[PDB]
């Protein structure tokens, strides 16, 4: 009966009273595995800070009959479900958290939090009277992620936010069980990682004079300098902070496009280096792919990135190389292509990509990039198609194009993360990508044969920050759609349930409030038409039926037990809404229940749901829903009447 996001894989509920943590509760580890013992450490720290309860770490053994304890077990039975899987068994006897790997224990604790009162997150107030119940009944949860790659990307190149903000984001990701922080740290307007060998990357590339505002080509600027970067010490700190919360950081060093800041720092890197770090978001500089100094410089940068980022994957971008504006007609390019037998500029980038792929593999890492690296024309910049094949080991993040191109790459052996930008770009508005569209996202590309599904490792949702300058606006854009993507990445496809997710989002938004996340507040539509796809329809209204105020719909077959039934009068189309006065339930020819409140069902839906109390059914009787409504200012109105049971 709890509201964890993401919805877990398997839950079984039992009757009775729930487990409750009290001042007498203990945290007991029935294993001496150091990784499990560590998770007990921060679980204790985290739980006690939130609840105010002592929760002492006590030796494997005697718990008190006075209070349920938390018992941590290492159980290999969930090994086949992967290193993030866990189990929870909760009753007044005890709260058992089990996992094959220590990482599952951390996720078990995040689930535990979401089954307790949201006041847990409150930084103030007296909590000594809170009842720290674990949900409302005993239960057993077995949980594991559907996808191994559940990523959130934060663009700090366009606007820098810094350590405090990124850790607040990491906190949200952890609570939602998202496990990849994709860190977009370089681009045309900013370079945010200090490189010791090349100090100008930050001394120059991390500064710009002003920022375009509003939108692309707005003609508006803020006239305010913007600067900032991370030191290697700060990165090491954030890496550890995120890793303790089950998150691997994937750094992105943009190349060969999106490279203005790097070029202004060291102008030999580009054949068309700008005069200063761009102040608008429409300048896209490309590295020089024909020069040896380019690859040597980039390899040096990746050495220092390798040293401070432990993750196996290094993202090198590759998107949106403006071939026609950067390389076409340049003598270095044209001679290099003739010298190498290349017929198109996509051959140039493919040569760059495959050389960067080997440089990355020699450092013990694996490259990832946006799907332009696959070598097909994605943006229509005169690039053509690449004749040589992309390195099979390269990971592709698919953001743009017909998904048959993604499936081609998969069938060529590539692992693929689905980031189709018409669903996953959180910088877009809520009209462009509604909450419902984020939740409806399916990372497995349609029409991909089952034998290839294991190549789809997961998804990533992107917070690009051209138009985001404060943490509060970052939250407005990222949340709550990031909550939907967390569920897409974790919950089994067959357990997804958008109306249930919307209800759960209400409690989760209390946590976001107490945690300081300024999420968008009027974006959850209380009623979406798709919510009723599997709900009995008992009638319609048309212009013809709007000649009368009273309307009767048979529900005799649907009244099978006592209890509440919700009637929804849901506008479909037409110039006019209906105005609803009351809805009633009749047994035979006599009223047995009425909900009289004013409703209006049109483009806007105001109180269109009516609750009827059915008696235990009388055998042999009929039941009829009678609804009083009329056209609002006219009779051009079409709608559907739905009848829901408990
Ligand atoms: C053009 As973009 C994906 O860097 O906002």
């Amino acid at each position: 009966q709890e509201q964890i996001i993401p919805k877990p894989a398997e839950i079984t509920l039992f009757t009775g009273s729930p487990a409750r943590l009290t001042p007498d509760s203990l945290i007991i580890t029935e294993t001496q595995d150091k990784a499990f013992l560590d998770q007990a450490g921060q679980l204790q720290q985290m739980l006690s800070a939130g609840t105010g309860l002592p929760l002492p770490l006590k030796p494997a053994g005697q718990a008190s009959k006075k209070a349920a304890c938390i018992v941590i077990k290492k159980d290999p039975a969930l090994a086949a479900r992967g290193e993030e899987a866990y189990s929870i068994q909760s009753s007044p006897s005890g709260i058992i958290l089990s996992a094959a790997d220590a990482r599952g224990i951390f996720y078990a604790g995040q689930s535990l939090v979401q089954m307790m009162p949201s006041v847990f997150h409150d930084r103030t107030g007296d909590k000594s009277a809170v009842r720290w119940n674990i949900s409302e009944t005993p239960f057993r949860i077995t949980d594991y992620p559907r996808f191994s790659w559940r990523a959130l990307m934060i663009d700090e190149a366009r606007h820098f936010f810094g350590e405090k903000t990124i850790k607040q984001i990491i906190d949200q990701m952890a609570l939602l069980k998202m496990n990849i922080l994709h860190w977009h740290l370089t681009d045309d307007t900013g370079w945010r990682i200090e490189i010791k060998k090349y100090p100008r990357l930050t001394s120059i590339g991390s500064k710009r004079r002003e920022s375009e505002i509003g939108t692309w080509n707005s003609g508006k600027s803020d006239g305010t300098p913007h600067e900032g970067f991370y030191t290697q010490e700060q990165i090491r700190d954030i890496v550890q902070y995120a890793a303790r919360r089950n998150i691997t950081i994937v750094p992105e060093i943009e190349m060969p496009g999106h490279a203005s800041a790097a070029a202004v720092a060291y102008p030999f890197l580009s054949l068309k280096t700008p005069g200063e770090v761009p102040t608008t978001f429409i300048v896209n500089t490309a590295f020089d792919p024909t020069s040896e100094k380019t690859y040597a410089f980039l390899s040096d940068v990746l050495d220092e990135v390798t040293a401070i980022f432990p993750g196996r994957i290094i993202h090198i971008g590759g998107d949106e190389v403006r071939y026609d504006k950067q390389w076409k007609g340049v003598p270095e390019i044209e001679e290099f292509m003739k010298k190498n037998g290349m017929k198109s500029y996509a051959d140039v980038q493919m040569h760059f990509t495959n050389r960067m792929s080997g440089i990355i593999a020699q450092k013990g890492r694996r490259m990832m990039g946006w799907n332009e690296i696959y070598g097909h024309d994605v943006n229509g910049d005169g690039g053509g198609k690449a004749g040589a094949k992309l390195d099979t080991n390269a990971v592709i993040q698919f953001w743009k194009g017909n998904t048959s191109l993604a499936k081609n790459a998969i069938r060529d052996g590539h692992d693929v993360i689905n980031s189709l930008h018409t669903s996953t770009y959180l910088d877009y508005s809520y009209g462009s990508i509604p909450l419902q569209k984020a939740y409806g996202f399916e990372p497995v590309f349609p029409g991909l044969e089952k034998q290839y599904h294991s190549r789809v490792k997961g998804l990533g949702a992107q917070v690009w920050t051209e138009w985001i300058s404060t943490p509060e606006r970052l939250h407005y854009q990222a949340f709550p759609r990031a909550c939907a993507f967390a569920e897409v990445g974790w919950t089994p496809a067959g357990k997804k349930d958008f109306p249930d997710f919307k209800k759960r989002l209400k409690a989760y938004s209390e946590r976001m409030d107490l945690m300081g996340i300024k999420f968008a507040r009027n974006v959850i539509s209380q009623i979406d038409k798709s919510d009723f796809f599997n709900t009995p329809r008992i009638g319609t209204w048309t212009p013809a039926t709007l000649t009368r105020e009273e309307h009767s719909f048979d529900v005799t077959k649907l009244v099978k037990a006592s209890g509440k039934h919700t009637v929804t009068l849901l506008y479909d189309k037409g110039a006019h809404a209906i105005e609803i006065e009351s809805v009633a339930l009749y047994e035979n020819s006599r009223e047995v229940s009425r909900d009289a409140h004013a409703g209006r069902s049109g483009a806007h839906k105001e109180n269109i749901q009516y609750i009827l109390n059915a008696p235990a059914p009388r055998q042999g009787a009929t039941y009829t829903v009678k609804a009083n409504f009329k056209g609002a200012g006219g009779r051009d109105s079409h709608g559907t009447v739905y009848f829901e049971t408990p």
